[PDB]
């Protein structure tokens, strides 16, 4: 598509991918957002233009680049109000950060409160000119990239502060809803014999899908970014934010089969042709799938899953074993969402701008009680117990998928189990912290200055306040991150716009 040096330009248009036509915030025009493309140490300059005339969507802006870890490039990390001040209406800025050791499936999206729900959402690819798998596979580009997200009828602003359910499920952008006008499906196209690498992407809000193609196999060989051993799937569980690349063998007769995204909440059921894409193998007729969906004996398990490359978890295999543990107590009032008896409400001036001006401790850290420092060469390890209390239920609105920022951390113990794993445990940059009884556990290495945001990536919890930031380093912060005149210029004249021209 574009990239790795380009312009997105964003921007207020009425969008139609459900049949259903309303007014979106979208990059480029089209949504899902243009895929950016770039290789292994390409050095990425993207001209964010922002170009929004409709307050209720909010016309400044912010865009995050997932699992992308920036380092040296912190300003550049998206959060608003802790790496940056949002972009006016009307101005440009570029994002000029080097990708210089990572391999993979990525996605951007906007990080300012609930604006990537409607819309400002796009895939990332990152190639790998040795890709340690490219034998196994025979097409990889743009026509490979499938991207799962949820669509709303309602916008963020103006719809309830937690969505019990998405409207539609859009596959490439294209999906259906319930009294649906039965129009347009997403259409991959294969050929007989040869290999395809897919790169499955979740721009979801809210919802964790249960991705499945009728009479295949997945391969899957990437998960967040991060290489692995590669693993025999039938269906996979992918989670909001999270990635997969996945090798289909085209192997089947020349017929139509369905694409299938089943959410966990919601409308489930593919009768109506909603949740559903076409796999159409070319030669074969332009109708609808009549393929049915078997039951998974081969499903994606997280714990089954082993890194390529370095698989050991930092840290010596002890349940507190490493430098700096950490517990993070949650709860739920009702309205917001609480980490250690606080709650994320962003402060005036972003996180990083507050160690440039001279903040080191915690104590002088803005939101407080929300900012954690974190020293450098030390290793954490963090822990998300979803608990059933005496009768209460810490955390309602479960499973959550639990994002890092700047960091690819090992799940040491996955959801759904209580064994630990330290020898060969998977790798990623968000992991679901799972029901009641799961005390899903993380650990990652202080490789990175800066401050970093460890959120929940359901956006409608994020807006409620679940997250907290970690000032990784803070007395090299100032040094170690060269920030350009752009982002400086950009809290002045952000602080200066009315809430009408917000
Ligand atoms: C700005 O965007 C909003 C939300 O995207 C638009 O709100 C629509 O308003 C009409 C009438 O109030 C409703 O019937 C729709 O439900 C709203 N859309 C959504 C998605 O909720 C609003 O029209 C926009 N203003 C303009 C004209 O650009
Ligand atoms: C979730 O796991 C963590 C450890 O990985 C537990 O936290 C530790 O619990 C022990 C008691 O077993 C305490 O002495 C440590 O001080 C705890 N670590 C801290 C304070 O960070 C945690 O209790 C587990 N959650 C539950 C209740 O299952
Ligand atoms: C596409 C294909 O070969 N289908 C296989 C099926 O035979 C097998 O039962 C399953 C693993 O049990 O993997 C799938
Ligand atoms: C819930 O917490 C939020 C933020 O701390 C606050 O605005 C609101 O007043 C709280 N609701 C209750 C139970 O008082
Ligand atoms: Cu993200
Ligand atoms: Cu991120
Ligand atoms: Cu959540
Ligand atoms: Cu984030």
């Amino acid at each position: 598509a574009i990239g790795p040096v380009t312009d997105l330009t964003i921007s207020n248009a009425d969008v139609t991918p459900d049949g259903f036509t309303r007014a979106a915030v979208v990059a480029n025009g089209v949504f899902p957002g243009p895929l950016i493309t770039g290789n292994k140490g390409d050095n990425f300059q993207i001209n964010v233009i922002d170009n929004l005339t409709n307050a209720t969507m909010l016309k400044t802006t912010t865009i995050h680049w997932h699992g992308l870890f920036q380092h040296g490039t912190n300003w550049a990390d998206g959060p608003a109000f802790v790496n940056q001040c949002p972009i006016a209406s009307g101005n440009s800025f570029l994002y000029d950060f080097t990708v210089p050791d990572q391999a993979g499936t990525f996605w951007y999206h906007s990080h300012l409160s609930t604006q990537y729900c409607d819309g400002l959402r796009g895939p990332l690819v990152v190639y790998d000119p040795s890709d340690p798998y490219a034998s196994m596979y025979d097409v990889d580009d743009d026509t490979t990239v499938i991207t799962l997200s949820d669509w709303y009828h309602t916008a963020a602003k103006l719809g309830p502060a937690f969505p019990p359910n998405a409207d539609s499920v859009l596959i490439n952008g294209l999906g259906r809803f319930a009294g649906g006008n039965a129009s347009d499906l997403a259409v991959i196209t294969v050929e007989q014999n040869k290999r395809y690498r897919f790169r499955l992407v979740s721009l979801s809000c809210d919802p964790n899908f249960t991705f499945s193609i009728d009479g295949h196999n997945m391969t899957i060989i990437e998960v967040d970014g991060v290489n692995h051993e590669p693993l025999e799937v039938d269906s996979i569980q992918i989670f909001a934010s999270q990635r997969y690349s996945f090798v289909l063998n085209a192997t089947q007769s020349v017929d139509n089969y369905w694409i299938r995204a089943i959410p966990n909440t919601g409308t489930i059921d593919t009768t109506g042709g909603l949740n559903s894409a076409i796999l159409r193998y070319s030669g074969a007729d332009i109708v609808d799938p009549t393929a049915n969906a078997t039951t998974s004996v081969i499903p994606l398990v997280e714990t089954d899953l082993v890194p390529l490359d370095s698989p050991a978890a930092p840290g010596d295999p002890v349940v507190g074993g490493v430098d700096l543990a950490m517990n993070l107590d949650f709860s739920f009032n009702g309205t917001n969402f609480f980490i250690n008896n606080e709650t994320l409400i962003p402060p005036t001036v972003p996180v990083l701008l507050q160690i440039l001006s001279g903040a080191q401790s915690a104590s002088d850290l803005l939101p407080t009680g929300s900012v954690y420092t974190l020293p450098l060469n030390s290793t954490i390890e963090l822990s998300f117990p979803i608990t059933t209390v005496n009768g209460v239920t810490n955390a309602p609105g479960a499973p959550h998928p639990f994002h890092l920022h700047g960091h690819a951390f090992s799940v040491v113990r996955s959801a759904g189990s209580s064994d630990y794993n330290y020898v060969n445990p998977v790798r990623r940059d968000t992991v679901s912290t799972g029901n009641p009884g799961d005390n899903v556990t993380i650990r990652f290495t202080t490789d990175n200055a800066g401050p970093w945001f460890l959120h929940c990536h359901i956006d409608f919890h994020l807006e409620a306040g679940f997250a907290i930031v970690f000032a990784e380093d803070t007395p090299d912060t100032a040094s170690v991150n060269p920030v350009p005149t752009a982002w400086s210029d950009l809290c002045p004249t952000y602080d200066a716009l009315d809430p009408s021209d917000h």
